[PDB]
């Protein structure tokens, strides 16, 4: 089934590297197609014939429970657009070990591996990693920073849409994330480009391959296609307080006599600061609890109220024609990635991600907990001590003070809130352009509203 072939494919690649090195084949010799074919064939026969011991990270009880869950509850994905396919990956946050996965509805009927093989746009699940996480890390925004959701157009002249909405006005990062508004993410990524932030540095540290970083829609998953396993590794990094561990299924390959062919070597990388990661955890907690883009917390509270009280964070995504839905879930111990869609890229129902995938993934997390009662953990995500806490205006997301509005000095006062920052100095004093993005017209409207309240 999926685990047999995924494991064999990875073991064959590791055996290929081992045999080439053993036989002293140069990097140049390895470029020769005939030599590669020979070593791929030799690697396959060595595994087939050779009595190697392959040690995996798979938790057999958990993986078996995940197979039973998709067998029993996969039908909950069927939304009237034909049989819906599915991929899930369960990853240990502290190691990057893959404990179990779902490759699809039924290997016997369709062998396509939707956990490791299928690549689709991650849509809005890109935003925490590529936009907000980097902006916070770079000290360009904090937890209560204000962003423009005023109407604006892409470079191609098309309005940036959110379902049928061309936008609203200013909003907090929390509102932007809970709803997954698109315009704020557009402005955030534009700010990173304008500031010459090495976004590629962050994304490549987590193993993402993105061909063009200048794509305006990158934060909405334009110009990016990922496997469930790779994308689960991105969320692993945020959950693990910003420290990436490379995903893996194989821990070791030994000969019969115990010679080591291959052994996974941990290379932990601090991709985001602990401050950044722990701020993002707090924001993604509210994404699920707000229940705006997913019913997951309602589904899970009914199935397993005790497990629903574990410290869940996560994020949804929907591609623009409903071809792909994503739900990424973490507790401090584990990350579970989930994709649904059709092999031929035809549309799902409008609610497929909001309701169906949320209900299926609530069943999947419950099945995992029933197989391994302690595996999700009862630990909480918590702000790192290095987090800077700033008292800022609710209105501007910046510290109270005076600003020139229509040429006149205005004392900007009002309700304050604690804003969490990952820099040294925290939030700046309020400036006229207090938000991420916005036109002059947007700022005229925003300030007219704010001045009205003083
Ligand atoms: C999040 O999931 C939001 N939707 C998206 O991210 C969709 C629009 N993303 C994609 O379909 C990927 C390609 C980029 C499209 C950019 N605009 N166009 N065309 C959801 C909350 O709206
Ligand atoms: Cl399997
Ligand atoms: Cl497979
Ligand atoms: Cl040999
Ligand atoms: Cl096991
Ligand atoms: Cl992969
Ligand atoms: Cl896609
Ligand atoms: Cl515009
Ligand atoms: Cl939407
Ligand atoms: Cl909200
Ligand atoms: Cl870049
Ligand atoms: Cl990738
Ligand atoms: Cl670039
Ligand atoms: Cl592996
Ligand atoms: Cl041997
Ligand atoms: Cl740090
Ligand atoms: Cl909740
Ligand atoms: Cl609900
Ligand atoms: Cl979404
Ligand atoms: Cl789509
Ligand atoms: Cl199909
Ligand atoms: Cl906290
Ligand atoms: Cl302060
Ligand atoms: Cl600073
Ligand atoms: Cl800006
Ligand atoms: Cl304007």
């Amino acid at each position: 089934d999926y685990l047999y072939f995924t494991t064999l494919a990875e073991a064959q690649e590791r055996m290929y590297d081992y045999l080439a090195q053993r036989d002293n084949v140069s990097a140049k010799e390895l470029k020769n197609e005939a030599t590669q074919k020979f070593y791929r064939d030799l690697a396959a026969k060595e595994i087939e014939n050779g009595g190697y011991k392959i040690t995996t990270t798979i938790d057999q009880k958990i993986h078996s429970a995940m197979q039973s869950a998709v067998a029993d509850y996969g039908y909950l994905l069927d939304d009237g657009t034909g049989r819906v396919e599915v991929g899930n990956v369960l990853m240990d946050n502290q190691t990057g070990a893959i404990l179990g996965f779902v490759g699809g509805r039924n290997y016997q009927e369709n062998q396509n591996n939707h956990a490791f093989d299928t690549k689709r746009s991650p849509a809005s699940t890109t935003k925490p990693l590529l936009a907000y996480g980097i902006a916070i890390d770079q000290g360009l925004m904090g937890s209560e920073t204000i962003l423009s959701n005023y109407p604006t157009n892409f470079a191609n002249g098309n309005p940036i849409m959110y379902a049928n909405s061309k936008g609203t006005g200013m909003m907090t990062l929390g509102e932007a994330l809970n709803y997954s508004w698109n315009i704020p993410a557009y402005w955030t990524y534009r700010m990173l480009r304008e500031n010459g932030v090495d976004v590629k540095g962050y994304m490549e540290k987590m193993g993402y391959e993105i061909p063009e970083y200048g794509i305006e829609s990158l934060p909405m998953g334009g110009g990016i296609e990922v496997t469930v396993a790779q994308h689960t590794n991105g969320y692993q990094t945020l959950a693990n307080n910003g420290v990436y561990h490379q995903k893996h299924v194989i821990s070791k390959i030994e000969a019969a006599d115990g010679r080591v062919v291959y052994e996974y070597q941990d290379k932990p990388v601090q991709v985001y600061s602990k401050a950044t990661a722990t701020i993002m955890q707090g924001l993604l907690r509210e994404v699920l609890s707000s229940r705006v883009t997913t019913t997951f917390k309602s589904n899970l509270t009914s199935l397993n109220p005790t497990l629903a009280n574990a410290d869940w964070i996560g994020k949804t995504g929907t591609t623009g024609q409903d071809e792909n839905m994503w739900l990424m879930l973490s507790t401090p111990r584990l990350t579970l990635g989930g994709w649904i869609g059709h092999d031929d890229n035809h549309s799902l129902s409008q609610q497929a991600g909001y309701s169906n995938n949320s209900n299926y993934m609530a069943h999947l997390v419950n099945a995992i907990q029933q197989a391994s009662p302690s595996i999700w953990g009862n630990e909480r995500f918590a702000l790192d001590p290095s987090v800077v806490k700033s008292e800022v205006l609710k209105s501007t997301g910046q510290k109270p003070g005076k600003v020139s509005v229509e040429g006149k000095e205005v004392e900007v006062t009002g309700s304050t809130v604690t804003s969490y920052w990952a820099n040294k100095s925290g939030a700046p004093a309020t400036s006229y352009r207090f938000a991420i993005g916005g036109s002059d017209a947007d700022y005229q409207n925003a300030w007219s509203s704010i001045v009205g309240s003083l």
